[PDB]
């Protein structure tokens, strides 16, 4: 059989380089990086090689940090509660602004910190599906510890003005924090121009592995660690090393990057090919705009027969793809799908909804 | 080379059986569990038969959680500042009993949580090189939030009296968590004859991948989320599963249970050989108490020169082992030596002390 995964928004697969270039260390590279002897250094290398390649990915400076993390959702935990001890607990600013559209990871924390007496402005969506920038401003006020904006949304593909949201934020004297994870491998990333504090992915989304994830820290900027224990990462975040991990995300990081172009022209391609074959037919609308998107996801409406039944047709078929709030449907393309695939959806996708 | 890996305590080999069975989820089965299509389902038995071995493999209940971590360090930070926000801030119980032998991750979160406020006393080591569990009960005051004290220790190889400190405990309706990172593979454990509320441990003690841990949490206990977002682990713990490292853990869990007897016969006996040879030459002594040990772990110390020399030295001859707080040498064993390499250690210990 032939199955279509377009769902890689939700997690892509690993790239046989990527897994390729992990093996060794599942194999007999299998020492602690902290070792003094030879199993401990002997890792040392391409631990400096696939750091090397995260910070080139984005753009980091070296005197900058990127912490390697176990998902973004530690590294949006850590942001958040971080800054509610350094800058909320300790400095009185008791205020939070972020917007409705971010990940469980970012609103579920705030939440929490909500349930501690800390004062979290969630900024609404607009009719363009986007935040503005004005909002924020609006928002900030002398006791905004922190401003938290994800980069692209992962329902929608829509892209956030991040950039102006960091200039704001830079004129204003107030942290800025970026959950970048959907924009990895999407569109460029660049934490400078982005004035960004904190930068948040997940290899997963971008053919790495589960279960790893990268934080940007500033230079200078501080981060009470959610992971005491002090041995590892200049003690901003502490756990045994996973050596295997961080050499394919630094690898999955480094092609990410190597394929913007492809995905811009070619992705996109793909996706505006599903997209327009798929609006000639009833009422299906697509769900936001159609210009401030990465080019890999399309979310589209149907009628009044609801998102999961398509989707559970689409899967009977061998077709793989999620809901997104508007319910809709959410199509998220790859560098691993094909135009005949693209060609076998939309009749899928046709007969599916007919019947 | 022939080179010979005596650092267990430090980290394990990955067991050639976990990485096969890792290897499919690298590869062609790369969906998110929580996905309703057929990418994620697909992942269900494989993952609920890991769980299954890591239920057993500490003689967890039903009833009970054993929630996927990234790492014992996770673990450790969660039942901390979770009984920090949940029986410290919330039911006044400022105070934690704990010992000075604890791993890093837990006396320095333990450090955060005194920074804060918490009071916190580390009792103090005797000359036998264990904690009596008197000593908790004479700090078991009404106010005590929790008690941590770690199975085995990790430089020494001590067993700490696990069971009794759990049967104070409970008599006084505190809390037990015990990092448990050490005993696993090395000594039966058993969480229902510990009465522990909390058990931590990490794969790549007990022959799995670095950057995976579990954390046993009571039925009915509650704690907090370190990792908010609510979706995954039954919302205790968010973030994506790392599959490939769930389904190797489990697969450890169970080779390593599977392994006791010979861990005890076997690898305790090329301990004791190690052991009594290496103390047949001038001032070397063990550290610590030689009867209440796991089978893998013997602590040398050598006249006045320091340790650090002699594994440099060890190091040069291809042997690896760390050093322990006495600074002496811990030589820790696994599944994997072999008689011959427990000889060849003898000489090139001898010949490298003399010179
Ligand atoms: C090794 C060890 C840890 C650290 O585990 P990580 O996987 O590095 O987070 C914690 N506690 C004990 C007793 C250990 O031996
Ligand atoms: C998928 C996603 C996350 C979650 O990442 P994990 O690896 O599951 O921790 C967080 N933020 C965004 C924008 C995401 O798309
Ligand atoms: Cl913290
Ligand atoms: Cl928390």
């Amino acid at each position: 059989v032939q199955r279509i995964y377009l769902d890689n928004n939700a997690t892509t697969r690993i790239d046989p380089k990527v897994k390729e270039i992990m093996d060794p260390f599942l194999r007999d590279h299998y020492g602690n990086p902290s070792s003094l002897h030879q199993f401990g250094t002997e890792t040392h290398p391409a631990i400096a090689e696939a750091l090397d390649k995260l910070y080139k990915g984005i753009n980091a400076r070296d005197i900058d940090d990127v912490i390697i993390t176990s998902c973004a959702t530690e590294s949006n935990n850590w942001v958040l509660k971080g800054v509610y001890f350094d800058e909320c607990l300790k400095k009185g600013k008791n205020h939070i602004v972020t917007t409705v559209a971010e990940h469980p990871a970012v609103r579920s924390t705030c939440n929490f910190l909500e349930s501690l007496g800390v004062e979290v402005t969630y900024l609404p969506i607009n009719e363009h599906g986007s935040i503005t920038a004005e909002q924020v401003r609006e928002a900030i006020t002398e006791k905004t510890a922190l401003v938290s904006v994800m980069w692209a949304n992962n329902e929608t593909g829509l892209i956030f003005p991040i950039e102006e949201i960091g200039a704001i934020c830079k004129e204003k004297g107030v942290l800025f924090h970026t959950d970048a994870v959907q924009a990895i491998g999407k569109i460029p990333v660049d934490v400078l121009k982005a004035n960004a504090d904190f930068l948040s992915f997940s290899a997963h989304k971008f053919h790495g592995p589960k279960g790893i994830g990268g934080l940007y820290i500033r230079s200078g900027v501080g981060l009470t660690p959610l992971f005491h224990g002090g041995e590892h990462m200049n003690g901003r975040r502490s756990g045994t090393l996973n050596v295997p991990y961080i050499v394919g995300m630094g690898e999955a990081m480094k092609l990410a990057v190597e394929h913007l172009d492809y995905e811009k022209e070619v992705v996109g391609k793909l996706r505006d090919k599903l997209e327009e074959a798929l609006l000639k037919i009833p009422d299906v609308m697509v769900v936001g705009d159609r210009i401030h998107r990465v080019p890999n996801t399309t979310l589209v409406s149907v009628r009044g027969i609801e998102g999961e039944a398509m989707l559970w047709d689409l899967n009977r078929s061998n077709i793989a793809a999620s809901t997104g709030s508007a319910t809709a449907i959410r199509l998220s393309l790859s560098r691993f799908n094909t135009e005949a695939e693209i060609d076998k959806t939309i009749e899928v996708f046709s007969q599916a909804a007919v019947r």
